[PDB]
Order: structure tokens, then sequence, then C-alpha cells
């Protein structure tokens, strides 16, 4: 059972759509969660953020959430934005360091950051989508290959 | 009156010292609190930041907060130990923007961070503490001939 949690700072545009793609895959044994690392609570997505994942179909009623040691705690893997955002997590929350990785690092296995679209227009939210997409799609596929792989009882 | 509130990221290194060494001259009209934007709740100042306090008589009592809004409205002046904090502070807590600028900034008129230790040898604990004990110095002075000039009657 996987539960990935995405975690930006303000939890209003990266870590939400990256959030939302995967969640609307619909992956059985899959849960999904985003926090931001320093976040208001209960916070809209941003409307570009919005925008671009409609074009995509998805409506998700985002709620922005502070990352706290309860989501640290439920995560198996907690997949950050940048380098720097795993840093910061791991410093904050040390017993998270063996499941703390970057998203690109994690489904690549190279060093990567996903670039920050705030305050970008839209055309720069929907680079950001388009690089988080083909990410989820390639996470999907990591996850659901285990998942067949040590598939046993009956 | 000033409340003046010094933020890094986990409030046990820079900002530690930075309220310490502020604290230290006991300015009339003068308070001190410090936190942190991605901070535990309770914990000491680091041993290599208790180690060069030492060295300049200071043996303060510390316990890490994390940054939140009532710190924000009790500050009269926000002030952050690099302009990334300042960056992080302003984005969050928007309504704090006109009063949140780095130390340096706020007594030198330029900008610049204090050095970091990131967890190092005690050597850069001491440039740190260096740094700030010159700026902290330059902010005793500015605000005390604020208070002078502004002081009316008995």
């Amino acid at each position: 059972p996987y539960r990935i949690l995405f975690v930006c700072t303000g939890n209003t545009c990266r870590s939400p759509m990256a959030a939302a793609l995967l969640e609307n895959k619909q992956l059985p044994g899959v849960e999904v969660k985003s926090a931001g690392v320093f976040a208001a609570e209960g916070s809209e997505a941003s409307v570009h953020a919005k925008m671009v994942l409609k074009e995509k179909g998805i409506e998700a009623a985002h709620r922005s959430s502070q990352l706290k040691k309860e989501h640290i705690d439920w995560a198996t893997h907690v997949l950050a934005m940048t380098s720097g955002h795993k840093d910061m997590i791991v410093e904050r929350f040390p017993e998270a360091k063996d499941k703390t990785f970057t998203l690109k690092q994690f489904v690549s296995g190279t060093d990567g950051d996903i670039a920050d679209p705030f305050g970008g227009p839209i055309e720069v939210y929907r680079a950001a989508r388009d690089e988080l997409e083909t990410l989820i799609d390639r996470l999907a596929e990591k996850l659901q290959t285990e998942q067949l792989e040590h598939h046993h009882h009956h």
C-alpha cells in the first residue's frame, strides 16, 4: 500500500498539481496527499494551476495544508518538488530520511528540480504541468510494476 | 516600543544568536524574540551556537519556536537572517511585507546574508556571531537614536 506525499512550499501550485495528476489515475493501492513546508491552511490551488489542470479534465477541489509530523508518519514516500525541499524536510524530520526523495530522482534515478511556476503566466504553469504529468506517468508505471511483481495470495 | 523578531529556518543557530546578542544589551523599550520558518518546538540552540555565545559571556535560555501568524502580528520588525528567509516570510505572510527586512538591509541599506554554518565547524558559527555582533550594535544605535530623537516630556 503506497501513501504518496507530494511537497512544495506553499502547497498551492506544484504539489497540488502533482497530487491531482496522480490521483486522477485512480491507481489501486495508492493514496495521495500534498502539503507545503511553509503553507497556510485551507487555501485554494492557484488559479493558473486550476486552469491547466482543467485542460486535462481535472477539477480537484484542493485545500492547502502545512506539512506536519502526521503527514510524515502517514507517507510511505515523500516526494519533494526540488532538492531544496528534500533537504528542508530531512533536516526538519530526520526520521523521514529513508523515504524522502525528489520526484525526479525517485522516478528517473537522476537528480533534478521541478521549476516553480508561481507568479508566472499560464504557459509557465502548463510547462510545469507537462513535466509533472510525464513524471507521474513514470511514477504510476513504477508503482504498478512493483505491485504486480510482488502479488501473491488469492 | 520595539518588538524585534529574528528569523531563520530551524531557529537553533543564527536567529537564536541574533536574539541572544540583542537581548544581552538590555535596551530599554526593546523586546526580542526569534522563530524559525520550519522549526521544531522546544529545541535548544545548537552546541556551537551556545559555545560561541559563551565566548562573549552569554549563556541564555533558548527554546526553538515555529514561526506563526502570532509572531508576525507581535513584531514591529521582522529581521530575517537571509534574503531567502525574507522572501519566504513575505510570500507566506504578505501582510508582513512592510516590516520584514534582512537584518543587513535594515541597518546598512545594502543587502547580505548572515554566514550559514550548515551545522558545520565552530569557526563558521564564530564568523556568523561576529557578523551579527556588528549588525546588532548598529541596530542598537539605530533604535536608541530614534527613541532619543522622539522622546518628549517627563
